[PDB]
């Protein structure tokens, strides 16, 4: 209690995630990397048993980081010192261990892992956000309300129109982050020091078919699917820009949402789960977090910009802080934004209200508009008669609850008698939502359901707040 | 020359990106939507005569700002400015132009319009870029040279391999602009006030398939293959968002290049064109690259308190960084061209930098050999027996990949870039 | 009108600010750095007349720019093209134009100029934006009105009492603005190509008196205090870092105010000025402005970073985008805000209804915890009965409009006796404001009176929008 | 090992900085501010004894967080759980502890106090940096070697020279923290949960003067000079900004001093201590240094959009934000001191990089003397000629700017810095 804690470790982020970038498992991924390695190079006919790689996998899981920490602080080499400790638990493989790779085989391809897990941690939690919203869309696809333009009322439109607006921009993160995991991240493989695998050709006599095949069956026992071809030292960074650009990209969705959401409480139209006098402490909690996750990305920008020709290290400890605390406040943000989709009550009661206190006002261009076609030859007479009207409307219906006050108002008045017959119509909050409700049946079933198609059997978890 | 320029708009950028985002431009994409609203509307059975589309066609591109600035200081609504504007250029279609739409119908639009044919004009020169060190790099890939990790000499490589490390990013940078251009950006169309197309429900008495034709036959007049369809009065800002993100990888690639270019210089094994001396133009491009680089944090930080169906505070931002994004983009490309063209390489400066630094990398292999033989020849010491396969990399790079990506566009690729 | 223009030399920032860094008035001032550096020399004792001097005092204004544009595009330095096209209109001092000096003597020393000439642009600016705030704090000082946390309604508090809290901002920022103009911006003097001053020394003979002189008169031809002794080429860069944080603090400011602004429309409690509904379009356009302004910074410290040694030109192309770009946009914000704060309309009708809306609800703990103390000895009971007196006082204040309606709720209810005398001032608004009306007074009379006093003669200007 | 730590908290900064954010502290200074409030409430007239005051201090020091983390699971709300905490420990104070008070009386200013007592720290470690590079500026005051202006050959000057160029940029590091410390910190005191004081007021049964003395008591007893006085329901967070402005400032200067070593080590004229080889400090400092470059953009988007009195949008960011600041500048700050004190030159390599780098650099004043006598000796080569006046501008910049600015700090100079 005494040394500071990075809350997103201790308390926003998710067990999973945290786990995900710990050091436990960059050592035994170190180490399952050097069962690959061995694997292959024995599968290529060398002087390898099968007696020492078992060996290996049985001793992957237990590491001594006591032995570690003494290799670490005399010779200061990371990865020698865990070369070194494994050789120790496996005297077998000992000179057959880490042969022929340079220290950024193990650093760089268990980085590569380890991202490629973490989005694997994260696509799951984009689905459900994107379930949970297009749930309540199709609960509240008609349930008529205000809609807010400058924070002003506008023409109406529905509850469930609007949160369509919310899960269109998750479908992007959801897009944006299939992508990394399954096309822009590649393997960085076995390359040598300045990634012309100069030497492991040395230890193939010069063969480069072999050094090929090396690098090619690496990559599927990785689980990878193709590797880049002409890197320096390490895998090009620009790889860490595009995967923290879009975890950016998911804090200025999640922004935006929960921002939305507290400017809809103000009105007080929804509110966000509690405990079972209240505030939207949840969906502000995730504005910070997603603030801290929008800036994050200029960080690796900057980083890949001044990386000097063939590699310098100035990368390498922006990399441990940031990578994974984008990693973190993400997977924060996404486990606060399911609890308020899950949980998230509206009053319709409030939102008829505020609807009702504004149509008088909402519908005076529209019928001008009619009444000028009509004859209407004093439009600002007519403008004004309608305003007087309308002013007098919004005050029956607060205080007497009489709801259909503008239409008997003008009905009565024989001044709009040419529009009548049209004022049924007009002044039909049903009608003036336009095409909202067949917008939510089509983007619900021709793009939400598609997207989120592959997570049918992981969409169950309920996200809990402590 | 009294008052101040922005040096990417006043010499830094070509004038066809310049002019890609000028006034005029944008009002003739206004007008352009304005014919294609009554082409559709038309189309779909309203009241509207050949006649009438045929003299908006006809005044299209002549505008009178005169009129326009006259008629935007009573209104201080330029769309409708430039509406009745038209009007009284087109006294027969005056009563249907603008006809059911909103603001954002042409505000919207015609940015998408100017947003894709930005990317057009970018796409071509990042693949010239590509050609460019494409060659240098077949050129040069036995050119051996020093390799150097944390700035410090390590083992020896080809300067070609290195000039591939390179263009594996332009390879990125490549399919990213593509994949906005083809499939991120799609049509705002006609969603009215808060994207409930409640207003041209109006105009078509309440025919569902109708308005949902008006915004089909519009996207595909337009040059798009889709629009999104929940939107509130503005397509999704993260579409901003994706394309500054991509620009702004385009500064990092240049910035790392042309540092690169600066480091090797400061060795004299490089020297960027010119008609020692001084790095000025790839100084230029990393600082034009660094702006780049940045220029995107306004728009993630705009798509986040956008309020609701919309607020107005991103119109004015979207005006500054948007087209300056593609300006620096634009700028960069054009000077990496120019000097990935004339990149001159000095062999023999770079054979003695190798064989100044080979001590301090030779020790590992008389190590194990002399614990072969010897306990305890000259060719040992050749570097040739020391690149690895940096040779072939740079073959199966160029024949596998490089000449794939930019096969289409092998008909504007001989264009070269001048700097002066 | 074919080519883009930036809108903050078009239509947002003032033509004073776009003028002070346009290329007419960099070569005036190159000019006038090379009188005063004759007129030093001249003064050191040197081979320079009075007639050369006055020569180049009459031919400052002029300037031949098509010369400078045949000898640019030709050799290629900015500078050395305005050193010949000077010296073909002054014949006599040809010889003794630049004697001496490196480039980055007029460029830098000019800039430097620029950057002090453009704080003296804003500073009054900033000043009439504390002054219009300050007229109406003291105007509404007593105005009570609803306080929000959370956008949520709280306890109540002043409009007056709110405005000195956006005026506290803009004080710091006024600080900052006045350290930069009056301390932190130094001169950059003669120091030679990389501040050696080398190639001064030859032309005095190794004497460092002279030389050390020359940059002292210098410094106060110029205007300036002090000036960097141990530059390299330029000034050192750190200096626009500090530029631009202030800058974009300005801008963080200016947000903020017209953020709350634009949530105070929603509520119908203040309306900003506009042409003689209405949508607050002129905070929302403050609001745009002011982010490019917050996020112009990052620029400057990237560029900072990487000045390799003594010098390198990667900030030659970006400090002419951002510096000018900064002033212009923090120019365009300054204006709006002076704007708003002139017409901002507030409404106390909408204030006290929204209040006494919400009052009945706000006052619930206070007085249960005064009946605990009295012998409340049903939590729970009395918690209850106070919520039902609120809620049905809350649908009589809005229907039959009676005001006092929980005082006398609470009075006819003997269960609650035990604090009947003190609920007159217990439910008395100018009693919840606390302090609210005494710290406006004693904030404008210690604090905001002697910041801008300096500015008593130019705080009568009205910015109007175009 | 198993749960991923920060290497910030968990190796590169030093265990004060470390445990001067951790929550032990947090709460230690929640509960002195409670005993501040009773002993000024007491000081005002307020029915509490000195058993009580007494009671809490000698049970400040014992915290239970089993208790703390089990209210808090019931109360969510994580000051009165250490309230109530407090009142377990204490029952004889338990009804006056926190008495009129809001939550952000602890949470606020036991963080101004925080921020305080780190640039507390920072500030020796600044001069450190500032006083180890006058040393070698002096030690190398006349070390005749090669400036680079666009990293090529420039005029020649001395090492000393180049290195008082970095001091220069310490030295305007140094005052702005100290203005943050002893200026720009205000407390925030006792203000309520709107800043109105309404509660206080209400406690002292309306008597201003009572609650103006409250809040001026308290400011002097934290050991403060002043408070804000129309805040909302916090301290204004523009102070967040300059904070974090000042910390990335120093960012920026370590990263272009570690740059610069790193450029002048790839010349072999400089190394950086070690126990050819790899600058790996330098280059740490420069990584962390990047970190803490950026890290303010989010305290300015934090201001800008806190909303009226509050919104609670600002909380979890400001507890990441602010200790990574802190300890990434204090990470930078050890490095930089390390390399400074064993920063080794090489006269030799200085003196072969000037002479074959010479003729690039003498054709201009041949010109002028070939034009004076000759028409159309061997110490016009000697560069100790050329170097002007950088062995006296060390000297009147170490006596007459150096010295003064760090005089204060003389008595804790002798701290090593050793990075293992």
């Amino acid at each position: 209690f005494e040394e500071y804690r990075n809350p997103l470790t201790k308390r926003y982020a998710s067990r999973e995630m945290v786990c995900n970038f710990g050091e436990k498992r960059k050592v035994i991924l170190w180490r399952q990397l050097w069962i690959w390695l061995a694997e292959t190079q024995k599968e290529l006919g060398f002087d390898i048993t099968d007696e020492q790689i078992n060996e290996m996998k049985s001793q992957r899981d237990s590491v001594d980081f006591g032995t570690a920490a003494a290799e670490e602080k005399a010779r200061r080499h990371d990865v020698m010192a865990h070369v070194y400790t494994f050789a120790l638990a496996c005297p077998k493989a000992a000179p057959i261990i880490h042969l022929g790779a340079t220290s950024c085989f193990v650093g760089d391809n268990a980085d590569l892992i380890m991202l490629k897990d973490g989005l694997n941690i994260l696509l799951p939690k984009v689905a459900r956000c994107i379930d949970r919203l297009a749930k309540k869309a199709m609960l509240h696809k008609s349930l008529i309300c205000l809609a807010r333009t400058h924070l002003q009322p506008a023409q109406p439109t529905t509850m469930g129109r609007r949160i369509c607006m919310w899960i269109q921009d998750l479908l992007l993160d959801l897009e944006n982050l299939e992508r990394l995991k399954n096309h822009t991240i590649r393997f960085r493989g076995a390359k040598g020091a300045v990634g012309t695998q100069a030497s492991f050709m040395d230890l193939f006599q010069g063969d480069h078919q072999k050094v090929i095949k090396l690098d090619e069956i690496l990559t599927k026992k990785s689980g990878f699917q193709r590797s880049w071809c002409v890197t320096g030292q390490t895998y090009p960074r620009k790889v860490d820009i595009e995967i923290t650009n879009a975890l950016s990209n998911i804090g200025a969705t999640v922004h935006k949402i929960c921002t939305d959401i507290r400017l809809l409480s103000s009105f007080h139209e929804v509110e966000e789960p509690f405990e079972t006098k209240r505030n939207p402490i949840r969906s502000e909690r995730a504005c910070s977090l997603a603030r801290y996750l929008m800036h994050i990305s200029t960080s690796m920008v900057s980083t890949v910009s001044v990386q000097w020709l063939e590699r310098s290290l100035d990368d390498s400890a922006i990399r441990r802080i940031v990578l994974p605390e984008a990693f973190l406040a993400a997977d924060a943000c996404l486990t606060l934004l399911q609890n308020i989709a899950e949980g998230l009550i509206v009053y319709p009661m409030v939102m008829e209200a505020n609807l009702n206190s504004e149509l008088p006002f909402l519908v005076v261009e529209r019928i001008l508009v009619k009444m000028v076609s009509e004859g209407a030859a004093n439009r600002q007479e007519c403008h004004e008669r309608l305003r007087k009207h309308s002013h007098e409307a919004a005050a029956e219906i607060k205080l007497k609850g009489l709801k259909n006050s503008l239409m008997d108002k003008l009905l009565n008045d024989y001044y709009f008698a040419p529009i009548h017959s049209l004022l049924p119509t007009v002044l039909d909050p049903s009608y003036m939502i336009g095409r909202a409700v067949e917008q939510v049946e089509v983007f619900l079933n021709t793009e939400v359901d598609p997207a989120i198609h592959s997570y049918k059997d992981c969409l169950a978890l309920n996200s809990n707040i402590t």
